[PDB]
């Protein structure tokens, strides 16, 4: 029936680093990747900081010429994907290229490119719109360009489920493998929404922290003084592989992907229900998918965005799903350090969950100085905590009330 | 693996504001293409397209709700509401966890982004709508539909450019087949007819510039074709597990038996001349369905009226079907509707289902002089009544992303 799926390669760009090891080093050290934004003038904006990718060199991956045609979200997605494939040791050949697919998504996609082309249109006229505008801006072009560059001929698609994108991308890619549509998938997400429209759009909704004087303290999930999320950029990609395929080529296996859950809240467009009912159904779906007792869960990488309503909803959802075991597991939000990578959040957080398994350590929730009312679980405040972790869960919730949960397990 | 049937359909297209009106146009060989009226294209090289005419969002949403939502979302919701109504499905506490949605778009909220860009550049960030982000992102058709109807099953959105509608329907069917849902609303929507859209595709020289005869512009496989015609709209299907459908006495249009995907891994905006990726995709879909290629009677082609694209599809069909390529009928309804981009696969799935219901191959209009090698039965000019037990619908998109759906008569 259903085939087993393992993780054999990972890649990342984040506010903490230009690859996985550097990012993870920052995570375990409790380092913030958040700083005043330097690439544009935000004097007129209520939020002037976020998580930028620092010192990205696209020329390690693509020619300058090729890169100029592509929005940053595509460049970031390609970088993460190339890293992951290299990390996997996979060799693409005529014998396997039809069995290797890609599903790299984004929540917002090419907003910066669209903005720049809109500026050209309004100020100069339609003949200043780039000939590469459409292919350089649409969300499926990470999958498109990766497939072209590596020669991948398997299932080729992209999800866009807002802040849940990365999680859904990885889960659905795993389903393709489990049900025999592919043997390998490169999956994850990328995001670069740090332009006027992005900061201004989230600003207009009053969704962002406005702690401009102390950006590194802004993202503080479950803390009583939290005041909205921190906008961040980057990408995560995983090479998912059928177990026997991985074993046959002597691949290094990080972990097994054992469970995937989805649900819809059917509640509100931008706010979760206070009781976290949809998130609870999603996690339960994922645990039953994995054939697990909830007591087997050791670590949860929370969605944990540093919003008042969101953070408390997750606590409620975890208490509902896990009962008294909610007090035995460890749960943390790495968004405390990275900020919120939107569509890429689930991808980078899947990577962190896998590394939590590899290194047997719960990443910290930094800035958790004063836990809010009811936020009385082990939230790994301040410092990384070495502990036994056999099963790790990663949650993402997004606009439209779209939920995703991934369950990873140590592989023996 | 559980069987999946189609129990409801909905549509907005250049030919009509619902399925029956659109299908009437298709069978009559009507063009939905006309000079664009909603903006000033005097300075553009292409000034026509397929618009949705006389859309009344207040049949579906309050004025307040509508003001928050980009047109592509309005179109998607309209098609979705129609399809759910057409299905007769009753959502209850007992089944709401088993009903999901996967409605996608290729480009999404270009018009809304354009309008907000004006506020940003002329006034600054403080004039950006508080609803800008949720009202513009692609997953909001799925989001809003789930909220309005109380659907708590799988909730997601595909964005695979011109293949979106096809992939959305295919992956939704997989959810049902493998037990993740009993019902899914699936398809796509698009409204890219703004300065950025016309200007963007214009800058790439991808559009027909036959401004003097807009209804003759979309001419798939014709020697005088000169690019695609940009169109707007939406399609949605209610997909349902067979026993679930039977239990409530649903009207079943057809069965969805196969879904294939592939990547060309060739070029960003052009397929390979031999259509190798499309061929692999169709073969995958047929194997998924457990069908011999000789069982295929009708193909609703991607058929965009681009030089490279059209010929690649013929080559792919010849490769997959061999001598049977001369027995089947293939047509492009884009000859009449133009190219609905992300919604193309959704409306074309609907047309394939209706081809099965009515036992008729829709025409490829404007096919006056077939190009070299385009010597299959392309149903030139007029609808052709024939036996159709199995119908295939193809979509190919930027990045070389391919999808094929296989539908069969349900007895
Ligand atoms: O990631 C985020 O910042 C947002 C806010 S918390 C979550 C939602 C759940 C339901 C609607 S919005 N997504
Ligand atoms: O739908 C369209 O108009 C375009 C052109 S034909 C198809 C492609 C296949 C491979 C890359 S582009 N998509
Ligand atoms: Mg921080």
């Amino acid at each position: 029936s259903r085939r087993r799926v393992v993780i054999t390669g990972m890649g990342m760009l984040s506010p903490l680093g230009l690859d996985v090891p550097s990012s993870w080093e920052g995570i375990l050290a409790g380092r913030s990747g958040i700083a005043p934004i330097e690439h544009m003038d935000l004097s007129a904006y209520s939020t002037r900081f976020g998580g930028s990718v620092k010192g990205f060199n696209v020329e390690e991956y693509l020619s300058a010429k090729e890169a100029r045609k592509l929005d940053l979200f595509i460049q970031y997605g390609l970088a993460a994907s190339f890293q992951a494939v290299r990390d996997s040791g996979l060799e693409v050949t005529d014998a396997n290229r039809e069995r290797i697919g890609v599903s790299m998504g984004s929540g917002i996609g090419g907003l910066t490119n669209i903005e720049n082309n809109c500026r050209s249109l309004f100020e100069q006229g339609p003949r200043r719109i780039s000939p590469f505008f459409v292919p350089g801006s649409i969300i499926n072009m990470v999958s498109g360009f990766l497939s072209i560059h590596l020669g991948l001929q398997g299932p080729n698609y992209a999800l866009t489920t807002a802040q849940t994108t990365g999680t859904h991308s990885i889960g659905m890619a795993a389903r393709n493998i489990a049900y025999g549509e592919a043997d390998v998938m490169v999956a994850g997400g990328s995001e670069m929404a740090a332009c006027g429209l992005g900061l201004g759009g989230f600003g207009a909704a009053r969704a962002l922290s406005t702690r401009n004087d102390e950006p590194t303290r802004a993202s503080r999930p479950w803390d009583r003084d939290r005041d909205g999320f921190v906008l961040s950029d980057g990408s995560g990609a995983l090479v998912l592989e059928e177990l026997e395929h991985a074993r046959a080529r002597g691949a290094r296996i990080y972990a097994e992907l054992v469970g995937f859950g989805m649900s819809g809240d059917a509640f509100h467009m931008t706010a979760p229900p206070e009781d976290g009912a949809g998130a609870a159904r999603c996690m339960k779906n994922a645990l039953r998918d994995a054939g697990l007792d909830p007591r087997q869960v050791d670590y949860i990488n929370a969605h944990g965005t540093s919003t008042p309503a969101g953070d408390i909803a997750e606590i409620a959802a975890v208490k509902s799903v896990f009962g008294e075991h909610a007090h035995a597991l460890s749960m943390s939000s790495t968004k405390s350090m990275t900020g919120h990578l939107l569509g890429a959040a689930g991808a980078v957080e899947a990577i962190f969950s896998v590394l939590a398994l590899r290194d047997q350590v719960a990443p910290p929730t930094i800035n958790l100085d004063n836990p809010d009312e009811g936020c009385d679980l082990d939230l790994v405040a301040h410092e990384a905590k070495p502990r036994k972790i056999d099963v790790a869960l990663s949650n993402s919730f997004g606009f439209g009330g779209t939920n995703g949960t991934l369950v990873f397990r140590r592989f023996a």
